[PDB]
């Protein structure tokens, strides 16, 4: 079976497309080698299509079945709640692309007679037809990365997929508590966005430290979504079909699973049919759920069959990373050899050979790493970095147009205690909201997926509660950290470090002399830049009345979004 199959229609773009990064009057503050960025667009979808398209051969053996039932125990476990048209109607984001049926994200969240009325027949139609293969829409995602030192080295457009926004809503109702519910029950610690970033560190480490001899790696799949089988699909299914469900919820996920996440028919934004899909469709909202399940069960039973001793793992979608006992060098390398020869037996070849790595800031999963740093008292902290060139590239064009989505906000959350977070991006963008005043301005980011409204004025309280305060206070940051932030800037042109601890002390300052929120960004978020530092103590309100639901579970291309967490 072959993941898709073409028509020859293109897959064609909505609207124009910007793909380079044009000469700002800000941007080059930050960056000076604007050749370097660029947003992937249209024109590159058919290179992503035939790295995408090929046929599948998946074998399954006696560890897969063994693995399937512990799991489907647990789901045993969980009792799943129907979600009403209302509460999924304030799930969907502001922004999430119209239906073709005449009505729009706001007229869902404002629950429309008109909205909800498709709503309701789309999901009425999910109870009487049980076999029609639903519409979905492809496109080309656009996303900004930096040049490949192969000097003009890109990436292709990546490939989205999904349905109309009536049966997205109805996906909600049907699977939006499974979703959030089933992952952890079902693999335990193992389930990745449980955690803060504070949390997955202290979870690799005392996993890391729980090992006599500790050996660990990563592993990653060639194009994961392309890698997911009809087969891999019905057996998410029999996982999520081990909860309690309501009839309708029951038969909604039944019919969601033969009409939709199977595969279907791919159209264009010009409404022509441009194939078939017959693997994982990025944009449902099972997709981040299905393929943590899908990759957590194959994996067990890879090291099952490489016979690895005491594993232990961390999965995010298809981020794979496992840490287990040493059984020597020699040894080590043919466990992998094996443990990927099992992964690609079950549908899942890797992208790069999985190294076998002894050393826990060695080992990059979900494009980050742990590192290590000192606290106010210099008492080694832990936290989680990664290369900042994809991230410094999004500021980059961030800067110089205001897109939907912020990442250089998200960044800052995720990876405040980083260096680079700190010096850069928090110096950068802290002067341009001061500029113009948007300090109240709330902007959207997305955090594992879902899309969240946040107010600049309140990273300190969020910072706080997420990373501790040592985030506030690390400055002994590694060698090899330090000379990848540094070697990075140089690659991309933005101003070497110190130049940075200048204007940071001037923003603060003009954040100091600000008072209310503002000023406390101003202590808290630059005191590695002033001469005479003060001591932090706990915020008051930060601690406090902070709302949550931030890490409990992955979204991608899942539609969804919370405008709480202020
Ligand atoms: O929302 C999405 C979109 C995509 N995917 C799928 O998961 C994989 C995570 O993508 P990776 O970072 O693994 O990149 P890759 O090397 O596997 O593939 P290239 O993207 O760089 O082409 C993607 O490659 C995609 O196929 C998801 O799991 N969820
Ligand atoms: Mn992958
Ligand atoms: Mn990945």
């Amino acid at each position: 079976s072959m993941s898709y199959t073409w028509t020859g229609a293109l897959i064609t773009p909505c609207a124009a497309e910007e793909s380079k990064l044009p000469i700002n009057p800000l941007s080059n503050s930050l960056l000076r080698h604007h050749n370097m960025v660029y947003a992937t667009t249209s024109r590159s979808a058919s290179l992503r299509q035939k790295k995408v398209t090929f046929d599948r051969l998946q074998v399954l053996d006696d560890h897969y079945r063994d693995v399937l039932k512990e799991m489907k125990a647990k789901a045993s476990t969980v009792k799943a709640k129907l979600l009403s048209i209302e509460e999924a109607c304030k799930l969907t984001p502001p922004h999430s692309a119209k239906s073709k049926f005449g009505y729009g994200a706001k007229d869902v969240r404002n629950l429309s007679s008109r909205a909800v009325n498709h709503i309701r027949s789309v999901w009425e139609d999910l109870l009487e037809d049980t076999e029609t293969p639903i519409d979905t829409t492809i496109m080309a995602k656009s996303e900004v990365f930096c040049v490949q030192p192969e000097k003009g080295g890109r990436k292709p457009a990546r490939l989205i997929v999904f349905p109309d926004l009536g049966v997205r809503v109805c996906e909600k109702m049907a699977l939006y508590d499974v979703v959030s519910t089933l992952p952890q029950a079902v693999m335990g610690s193992s389930y990745g966005f449980q955690y803060s970033p504070k949390q997955r560190v202290e979870f690799l480490v005392n996993t890391w430290k729980s090992k006599k001899c500790p050996m660990g790696f990563s592993y990653d799949t060639r194009c994961f979504d392309s890698t997911v089988t009809e087969s891999d699909i019905r057996v998410e299914e029999s996982i999520y079909q081990c909860c309690d469900l309501a009839p309708e919820a029951r038969q909604a996920i039944r019919s969601l699973t033969e009409r939709l996440y199977i595969g279907g028919p791919l159209t264009n934004s010009k409404g022509q049919n441009c194939g078939y899909r017959r693997c994982r469709a990025s944009g449902v909202l099972t997709t981040s759920c299905g393929n943590t399940l899908t990759c957590y069960l194959k994996a067990t039973a890879a090291c099952r069959a490489a016979k690895l001793q005491d594993c232990t793992m961390l999965v995010n979608g298809d981020d794979l990373v496992v840490i287990c006992e040493s059984a020597g060098t020699q040894e080590d390398a043919a466990a992998l050899r094996a443990f990927t020869e099992a992964m690609t037996r079950y549908s899942a070849p890797p992208g790069d050979p999985p190294q076998p790595e002894y050393d826990l800031e060695l080992i990059t999963s979900c494009s980050s790493n742990v590192s290590v740093a000192h606290d106010a008292s210099g008492k080694r902290v832990y936290y989680l970095t990664r290369d900042p060139t994809t991230p410094l590239a999004r500021a980059a064009w961030e800067t110089a147009r205001h897109t939907p989505i912020n990442s250089w906000l998200g960044n800052i959350i995720m990876y405040a205690p980083t260096l680079w977070a700190r010096m850069i991006l928090m110096t950068h963008f802290f002067s341009i909201l001061l500029a113009q005043e948007q300090l109240e301005k709330a902007l959207d980011c997305q955090i594992y997926g879902a899309c969240y409204s946040i107010e600049p004025l309140d990273l300190p309280q969020i910072i706080e509660r997420l990373h501790g305060l040592s985030a506030f206070t690390l400055h002994s940051y590694s060698p090899g950290e330090i000379n990848r932030v540094a070697s990075c800037l140089r690659k991309l042109g933005v101003p070497p470090l110190r130049t940075w601890r200048h204007r940071a002390r001037s923003v603060r300052a003009k954040l100091l002399s600000q008072g209310g929120r503002a000023a406390t960004c101003g202590r808290y978020l630059f005191n590695w830049a002033v001469r005479t530092k003060l001591k932090l103590t706990p915020i008051p309100a930060a601690s406090q009345l902070d709302l949550s639901g931030w890490f409990v579970a992955g979204y991608s291309g899942g539609d969804i979004y919370h405008s709480l967490s202020r």
